[PDB]
């Protein structure tokens, strides 16, 4: 409808695909090369479904900071024939608030699905379903089971990943430029 959904859909039309674990079906964002990222609790193993299609896992890692702190973001080398479009240039250097974002999800049950969360918090943080989660996103939005792996843009920055919500505020983990450093 305006200048953050055209930002949102270009990078929903060209960096994600439908990752499907044993625990469910997710948003999975593509950053370069076969690297891509999906929320810690869906619990990548050996294979993976990318798009329908069985892949290998060549490497998983679940990041945490320098407390051993959970940071709830998987970044997963996948053993996939084509690279993404390299969009480590849209991520942030740094911890921040942000204005006026987007959260896209793309799933079989979310298709096309763009919502406006409005004013985005550095909330800090999170006791995530019991697990101590630090660089948490905070926005005011009913987000919904099936929205996980969703992406949060601002106009020009690919800012977090949707992992949670409490009914009436929604959560995500950061995505920051040094996590994807090669």
């Amino acid at each position: 409808m305006g200048p953050g959904f055209d930002f949102a859909q270009a990078i929903m039309k060209k960096n994600t695909v439908i990752a499907r674990t044993e625990k469910g079906e997710f948003t999975m964002l593509g950053v370069y090369d076969r690297v891509a990222v999906i929320p810690t609790h869906a619990s990548v193993g050996e294979i993976i479904y990318i798009n329908d299609v069985e892949t290998r896992v060549l490497d998983a890692c679940a990041l945490r900071d320098l407390t051993d702190t959970n940071l709830e973001i998987t970044i997963v080398k996948l053993d996939r024939n084509q690279k993404f479009r390299d969009i480590r240039h849209f991520l942030p250097r740094c911890e921040d608030d942000y204005n006026d974002a987007v959260l896209s999800v793309h799933t079989s049950k979310f298709p096309n699905m763009y919502i406006p969360v409005g004013q985005v918090t550095n909330y800090g943080f999170l006791n995530l379903g019991g697990t101590p989660t630090h660089r948490i996103l905070m926005y005011n939005f009913p987000t919904r089971a099936g929205q996980c792996g969703g992406v949060v843009t601002t106009t020009g920055k690919v800012i977090g990943i949707h992992v949670g919500g409490n009914g009436a505020q929604g959560f995500a983990a950061m995505l920051l430029h040094s996590y994807f450093t090669d």
